[PDB]
């Protein structure tokens, strides 16, 4: 609720081309299809082939920033990005070579930041997941077995065996309900009374494990990525030790591109920002073009008013942001700091129109 | 658990008429329907047309409060509220003109406060949502493809192509289970063992993103809307800086209308309120009719007793509220404040019956 | 994880008889049923009728504790508990009179504590629920309408109207997937790609509203019910103001009945209790039978050892409880208190075997 | 996100053999199966029989550590692990004796730590669960009954009775949607509008009860298991009382086996560890092989750099771990401690290459 995320977070065309690239697949998969576009999409594969392949060698030119690096991840796919289609192109002469479009699916995961963020926490909490997965296997066959007890007599063709009932177990337990094979008697139907009761309680825990400290990591990602942009601020030499831990939980940093708007004049003053690198367009008669290490919004928060200037991104700015309460928290935290932001709420009034 | 929300939060008739207005649609959609009520409901459309249209120009009279305003939102629908039926009324001579009842659906969203509250946070956390949405697309075709590997031979008419299996993917992954096309072999049925395991883990995170800091915003909405009603209180000049951040998290403000009851006599004393504007009916022999900037309940909390008066809303009061613990927190927070609320628990005993 | 809940929390037989009472219904609902037990269960209704009716007048004897009471709730059903069967017994001469077994269903809700706990919070947060319910209605017909656009031509009998598609909306949106009427074309099937995405995000919020501050109330129920049992403790005159708010969050109170076990000897010392009313059986050669206002477990926690005595409930005791950390929190909180619990860890060593 | 869990948490072969042991069952359950492997898997049962039975007496040799123990749990299955197949082997001469493979399903639960962790909290919060379970039974028949009101006339064979509709209740309420028996009229279809609305709100609470303080217990498990490894540290005599409660919430302890890697050189310095028992391989020209009661990572955190050494597990080490923020919290918490970790960031620079 407090951030301006811009400049194409889904930026790199390495990621962009997997989506249209794999939709080329399906038309080959269909009978009675004209040969015209049949191969026209195979070009686009060759384009994406040639495109990453064009990009490939530039990546294999890893004499850029060549001091110490760990690029086993970023290279693990680019290699196979072109090899696997190639060997597929010859050995699998039939159209089945296209079935090696299971390969580009990692290219999103190549430059998927937020995917290592996922895999990080699984290596702390899987202790639970296994004991739950076991426990899921307990409840699975603990309950799947009681069905064969009953309808094997009058439903051989559906429940004349165990795994046919273990099939109906997870369908019955995992919220799904296909609707192929269902009991007819009473007591077998009684048993379902505890199943959905169970599995919704189980996954009530099990999937809960994921979001549990995943949020800790994302709420932690907002700190580790933002213990940076701390020393950059000229004013933050007085901040006590325990002060920052209270604060950086809320502070997120994002980048705005050049030409974009930052805060439009007259809209309700609801937030203030800290500039640390870039330049702005504080839209005034004399534009107060503030550079790395600046801020604005106290004019609108101490007064609780609309904006005093159509601030727009003159350049690509690495932005911070902050809503009132946590700044009211700061204004409540120390009288030493409100002195400057009092003067600032008088300097910027005259300094906005003037120079 | 601690608030008296009253006076028709779903107040404006601009919102009320969308619901019955769109139920006029369906009777036109049905064969063998008598022409009698067929057009009778078209009137009610013309009523809602004429009604907002009657309301319309009063809104286009925006010389009220005309200093600085941002009403691109509130006007964006009122314009089309009447135009779109109108052009639809003539060009689409057949009854299909009624199909432009997709238009009023924004009129709730016109005066839907809590809808901008939604859209505010999506512009901070969609970074995650995309990486998850990509990741959802990863897992989609990563898993959808393995089905065509198998049953294309003996299920052409169901799994003789890829998207027919991507169809069975999300139905299998997104908790649904329609039950149209399901495997027959073993290993294809083995694969589902991880799917519901996956998607319930995925949406365990993904929908978790929404409620994650959505609650922060709603728990924040309870502050930004209630840093107001702070200076109004005559007693709150002594409150230290860090005191309020502890408190305003819990304090919610709502309005009660005239004639309503506030706290009924003899019910268990469970809460105390702060009046800031309006008037009450403290039901006593001499009604102690307290106005803007008053409170009551300490009589019932310091003693832990039922109510001392059938307080009812003499007028429309902008109410605050507070349960014991957070006031016990206040009574624990400072001895300076319990002095007055000790006297108040003696003044109001005699002042209730007397003047 | 830290409490001994015993003495039949589902105690009153007023609640017990609704369950078997309503299972008497179904046998009447079935053809080809013998008249033998057909009316035998009607007796059990007459029993439950006569039983509450026997209990009834004792409740209508409300000259017990007749000072100030609010028993509109507890009486609202007992009245109709016997009247509604009675008027049903005569006017509805056919067996349909049994269909007034929709009446006892409130008798659980009569003496359902935890049900007012539910209804308390709905009167603070329904503001959200309506805006979401509206928003649910937005997304409902916003999406339901686009289906009639498509398959009305080739599916009249299923999608030849709007509400037939609004039917398929919530089934498609609310996680269910019956499997009666599903599209055949492409773009109509494309639309489902966002639906489960939506509704699982919606209910990801909407049902989240319930548990959101419901837990606040239950975590609050653990305080309001336990600001009692505070002054009872002879030692708690020194506890500072802000000390208790830290503590009572964790402290739960429950009752154990006479004859039950409290802590068995040799089991791992994992918790300590505060007796406030009742008596125990500290199983020793000289049983140190401690009465109202006592405690035990510091012997096992300061040493981190198994139990020093098979403490069992000599009588019905109103119990408190506490795990180590929060007592380690107390031992960390003040050196003034560990002095006594040091002596206590020496007195009770000799006082256990001796008197 | 901050722990190295290794050395086969799913270690004991007592647990390993239940999974393959029960998959021996199904082949017997199937007609037209050759007798060759039919009994070959019965051997593997006899193996698992003989295997635990071989393990059995070693467990019944409970003169190891025979001082005070509570092994009613660990023995409750081992006894029946071999007896139940045995009596089954003779009395049930037909192949049905295999149906006593419902017995090993507890053997995972025998040595399932994290299963008592489950059962611990159910004995505090089931108060809620019953009132919800009752309330679930309220809503069940409250809603199930209204269906028989309607379609009994034109759907006898599906809704000609009550429990046939209570069947359609939970299927309709518990998120499932089999798709066997669905209404045809309007008002009966209207009723579903509140059902999924309800049950998703109910289980929104009910399953929420599980994860609610289950996480408290797991977040508590991280303390009770880690108030140990406190006195072992030679430096922690100065830590104030309230300091540790802040810290041990995050600190998890796990064990790494011999031969494994701990932190690889050049990877981004993201965490520091506390050795308390074992030995390491700090890969340097002179390996600084640190033993019980050591730490490392401050070199990479105070500088925010990659690793200074390929530390690998020379032996099985009982590890602790800690990310920066909580150590930055420590560095912010006291200047007394950064003095040593300043010297340590100079000693270990020279002491790494040297001795
Ligand atoms: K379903
Ligand atoms: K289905």
């Amino acid at each position: 609720m407090s951030v301006l995320p811009f400049l194409r977070i889904y930026a790199p065309l390495n990621a962009v081309l997997a989506a249209p690239g794999l939709l080329a697949v399906a038309a080959l998969t269909i009978p009675d299809m004209s040969g015209r576009s049949r191969l026209a999409l195979a070009a686009l594969l060759a384009v994406i082939w040639g495109a990453y392949l064009l990009q490939l060698a530039a990546t294999l030119l890893k004499r850029r920033a060549g001091v110490v690096r760990d690029r086993t991840p970023k290279i693990a796919i680019d290699v196979l990005a072109v090899l696997v289609p190639l060997a597929a192109f010859l050995l699998d002469g039939s159209p089945d070579w296209s079935l090696y479009c299971a390969v580009w699916l990692l290219k999103p995961l190549r430059d998927s930041t937020f995917f290592p963020v996922l895999g990080r926490v699984l290596a702390n909490e899987a202790r639970n997941l296994i004991g739950v997965t076991t426990l899921f296997g307990v409840v699975l066959f603990a309950v799947a077995l009681a069905a064969y007890v009953i309808e094997r007599d009058i439903q051989p063709e559906k429940f004349g065996s165990i795994p046919q009932a273990m099939w109906w177990a997870v369908v019955t337990l995992s919220t799904t309900g296909y609707g192929d094979t269902i009991p007819q008697s009473f007591a077998g139907r009684v048993l379902a009374g505890a199943v959905m009761m169970s599995g919704i309680g189980i996954f009530g825990l099990w999937a809960g494990i994921l979001a549990t400290g995943f949020y800790q990591e994302v709420r932690r990602g907002d700190f580790v990525r933002n213990w940076q942009l701390v020393a950059a601020v000229p004013l933050f030499q007085k901040l006590g030790p325990a002060v920052l831990v209270e604060i950086v939980r809320a502070l997120r940093a994002r980048t705005v591109p050049a030409g974009a708007v930052i805060c439009r004049i007259g809209e309700p003053g609801d937030r203030m920002f800290f500039v640390v690198e870039g330049s702005v367009s504080v839209a005034t008669p004399n534009p107060v073009e503030l550079g790395p290490g600046a801020f604005f919004g106290e004019m609108a928060l101490i007064s609780g008013e609309p904006r005093s200037a159509t601030v727009s991104a003159a350049t690509t700015v690495s932005l911070l942001s902050l809503h009132s309460a946590d700044f009211q928290m700061l204004c409540s935290s120390s009288p030493e700091i409100a002195e400057i932001f009092r003067k600032t709420a008088l300097e910027r009034r005259g300094a906005a129109a003037s120079a």
